[PDB]
């Protein structure tokens, strides 16, 4: 109840006074984030992803790679929401955390038909694919 790491996925910019509540992104359905030909990311943003099997927050590749649980913590932080999905991967790797997904939401106005996730980066290292995310919901208006 009213607890943001499990009820609800809005986040406020203490500065407006802005909530950004990305609930309206809670496609479960599953975004699809391609990496290559057939094969991208498929996530949901807040919200169990119902294409996987429930429960995950995004899936990476053809097979059940889980790119994290899915959380509904948004965050707000570097002026940027940041949504992070861990726990899906347990990739052996140099740190080898999980293969989490960090999806940083940035403010873009014309970001209408270019709503999507894109993945900047992928880290190995410390399994974490970097998105951003290019949305108007994110902008600290007042």
């Amino acid at each position: 109840m009213k607890s943001n790491e499990h009820d609800d996925c809005q986040v406020t910019n203490p500065s407006t006074g802005h909530l950004f509540d990305l609930s309206s992104l809670s496609g479960r359905a599953g975004f699809t984030a391609a990496y290559a030909k057939g094969w991208g990311v498929y996530m949901s943003i807040c919200g169990e992803n119902e294409n996987c099997p429930p429960g995950v927050g995004a899936c990476f590749g053809q097979t059940r790679i889980s790119v994290g649980k899915a959380n509904k913590r948004l965050r707000y932080v570097d002026q940027v929401l940041q949504l992070v999905y861990k726990d899906g991967s347990p990739c052996p790797s140099k740190s080898g955390l999980s293969y989490k997904s960090v999806i940083s939401f940035v403010c873009r106005p014309e970001a209408g038909p270019t709503n999507r996730p894109m993945l900047i980066s992928l880290d190995k290292q410390t399994c974490t694919l970097f998105f951003s995310w290019h949305t108007p919901l994110a902008c600290e208006l007042a």
